[PDB]
DNA sequence: GCCGGTTAACCGGC
DNA sequence: GCCGGTTAACCGGC
């Protein structure tokens, strides 16, 4: 992680800060690691602007130089072909990542999770367990085991008067967690869910092993969900029909 | 529907309306034209508890709904209900409804569906298929077949300069649709999905028939999803762990 | 045309 | 502690 080494710095600047979008972690990152930091759409704009000679989606999709990163970051074919310096990508809540840090052809996908710590703790959607499954599949098929990390920054806040105030933060790395410990909440858009501060970081094996261990986990949890569907959505309603 | 009789009015008033870059506008209109019938869901709960100050605790307060199904559809949780006070009112919350219209103890649950008419069409979450199943089961168990409607108001809008502007609307009633034709998107929080504009409205049966028919549909779709998951989420990935 | 996956967290049961 | 269902619409593949 490019962020981990300066976590103490970030934590100190965020705590006590106030919003009247605490995802102004971007501001700090952009101002301290200006060459590395992009919002996802910015990175895509940047990428395409720097290759004016490349037109149409097929060619622009080659710019990624990576099937896995293509899958994680790129917009759709029509959006890509229609892109121009006069028609730039804008932010979208559907984008995989909030912030991208990129250096030496290595990518850190950062996802900020904001959290009102005044309320009963509710583990947020982290990422589609299905998207992550495809990601691991693609990592394996293309042997891309040293290309990117997916990391999370929890920003805790509470209402104090007229404004929300940050009171703490946490940071963790998806690929340092034990895959079998990942909670997959099928109803909630098949999303993995955890609080960043609770994420175990004790995985010892390789990235490839992580990917293989995750796929086994995912496949296993899918089977369990299908079974659970009978018990929760079928059996209790049989009697009315 | 309490809205239906003035929908022509509603449709005309809303078209041309702008919001700075619409549900609130729908509410304002209903308030002005049906002031006595119109509430935000939290507003209705607040009103109910305000007129029963001697009724404290969640149990006693739950008894005020006088309906298992409505309790299920409208109430807040136990702690929230017990902690309610005049100084600690409910505010907007995954509440079932956007707006309630109630008259003579009949309830219309209204959900506004806003829609960017400029983008590729994408049918939005309408309501949880599972919440709906539970609802149907409670209607049956309690024989509450003439108590409430669940209705939808689509508000189409496009970006025009610095403003969002409404260009058209549509209205439809859930319980007038054919239950077996409702699309359950399991991945999408198990939500029924449709565009209000597209919802068929020719259902021929009683409310109880609707409920039973929906339950059959729900149970069938759940069984098929269970199987589909192996096909979609297991098979394609088994090769990496064989 | 047809089809269904994803982002944002967020409440409250026992 | 442990567990998981709901609201907001929204995008792009053949
Ligand atoms: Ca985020
Ligand atoms: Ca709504
Ligand atoms: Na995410
Ligand atoms: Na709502
Ligand atoms: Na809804």
């Amino acid at each position: 992680s490019f962020i981990k080494p300066i976590y103490q710095d970030i934590n100190s600047i965020l705590i006590g800060q106030k919003v009247k979008f605490e995802k102004l972690v971007y501001k700090f990152l952009k101002e301290n690691l200006s060459d590395l930091t992009f919002k996802q759409y910015e990175y895509l704009n940047d990428l395409f602007m720097k290759n004016p000679a490349i037109i149409g989606h097929e060619a622009r999709y080659k710019l990624f130089n990576s099937p896995t990163l293509l899958f994680l970051l790129s917009r759709g074919k029509a959006a890509t072909e229609n892109w121009s310096i006069e028609n730039l990508f804008e932010e979208k809540q559907n984008d995989t990542a909030d912030i991208l840090l990129v250096k030496d052809q290595f990518y850190e996908l950062l996802d900020v999770k904001t959290r009102n710590i005044s309320k009963s703790a509710f583990a947020p959607n982290i990422i589609s367990a299905y998207k992550l499954a495809q990601t691991c599949a693609k990592m394996i098929d293309n042997k891309e085991f040293d290309l990117f990390d997916i990391n999370y920054l929890e920003v805790d806040w509470e209402l104090n008067g007229e404004d929300l105030v940050c009171v703490s933060t946490s940071f963790a790395e998806l690929f340092k967690s034990e895959p079998s410990e990942l909670y997959i909440n099928w109803a909630a858009a098949m999303q993995i869910q955890f609080h960043v501060r609770d994420l175990d970081q004790g995985f010892n094996g390789t990235r490839e092993e992580w990917a293989k261990s995750y796929l086994k986990h995912f496949v296993t949890q899918a089977e369990q969900r299908a079974i659970s569907m009978i018990d929760k959505f079928v059996k209790p309603f049989k009697k009315y029909i």
